[PDB]
């Protein structure tokens, strides 16, 4: 039964979040429902979206299409992974700012088309009238990290990074108050399905055990 | 004043870092540029000269490559926290414990990779398990299985990723390993490369690892 089915695109860095807990709850309270998971970058989820090959989207930025619409989940801290001798790790324990970083080796990522990530990250700076002078693109977060670790520079990294833990790594907190990054859930721009809105409940659920406060205009419940 | 560096992936999980890092700091006139890049690609790479070592996870003999074992890592099985499977001591289990379940298997590149070492493992024992997914790559899995999703088997330098609700389980079978090689140019006798081994021989002898005579020596 192709009614009885929900498919789910998602960056593949937010598996580091809750995005596993929220599946695994969901997973839960519908042992009939065939869900189906696909990794791909926020660029791309529109497409599919719009093509109906996934119906709904959890992504790291917000990319306007008429088609589409989205809710804001939450923002991560920002952290900057270094390698545990490198200057910048004495203010492990208070953090630093994004001014402190001009002058180092920053790896960027994902290698995927523009806009991703890396483009909000590069954007915080610029609001600033900061210029980094030494930068590189990776091809995803952990590569990053093992780079960081053999010596290659530093990089910017959402918080849930910290489920990643290697040997002489270090992540300092970025004290900016800007100096974070969304995570959006995006849909058809039209009524949300029974599975959906249930989707959205399950987040719900799951950010309630974390603690976290939602606003009163956060996820839509359904009308009559 | 540049050395070509090739490695598997999923080495960043483990010594392979640390190694580069202390060679690093040996030479600050040396330029390391580092490479991700799978065996088949490392071992046409050495023969052509855009790499001067590769780090991999598999051995095809080839008469212009020489290749030493480093060591061999141990296998585990990532499991959901609930999982019977994770309720077997501090232990272990074996892998016909495993063959019922929803399996894991990674990468979904072009073989031989570490799924066909997986199931080869599996049938040099008669074992075959009949549930089998292939996904991308280990943070993939992972994610799937703390998604409660099935199984998966890993290297045991995995264990940087920590996940909430993923336990990651002892497998007893003394084959339930996955091997690391150096690779070079069966003709080379560079002094920075003969200095990449001295590091390898020094960050294993501080983790207590592998004596045989004349290791990486001469
Ligand atoms: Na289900």
């Amino acid at each position: 039964s192709v009614e009885k089915t929900i498919r789910i695109g998602f960056v593949g860095s937010l598996l580091f979040g809750l995005l596993p807990r929220i599946i695994h709850l969901y997973r839960q309270a519908h042992p009939n429902l065939r869900i189906e998971l696909y990794e791909m970058g926020t660029k791309a989820q529109t497409e599919a979206l719009k093509e109906g090959r996934i119906d709904a989207g959890f992504g790291r930025l917000k990319i306007s299409d008429p088609a589409i619409k989205r809710t804001l989940l939450r923002n991560e801290r920002l952290m900057v992974a270094v390698h545990a001798s490198h200057p910048l790790n004495q203010m492990k324990d208070k953090g630093v700012h994004l001014n402190d970083l001009i002058d180092e080796k920053i790896l960027l990522y994902p290698s995927s088309p523009k806009p991703n990530f890396s483009t909000h990250v590069m954007n915080i700076f610029s609001d600033h009238g900061l210029e980094p002078t030494k930068i590189n693109e990776v091809r995803e977060v952990q590569l990053a990290l093992g780079l960081v670790a053999a010596g290659e520079g530093i990089s910017l990294v959402p918080a849930s990074t910290q489920s990643i833990q290697l040997f002489n790594l270090s992540y300092v907190p970025l004290l900016d108050p800007d100096a974070i990054t969304p995570i959006y859930i995006a849909v058809r721009n039209m009524e949300e399905s029974t599975y959906i809105y249930s989707l959205y409940e399950t987040i719900r659920q799951i950010y309630a055990y974390e603690g976290f406060t939602e606003p009163p205009n956060w996820l839509e419940h359904h009308h009559h």
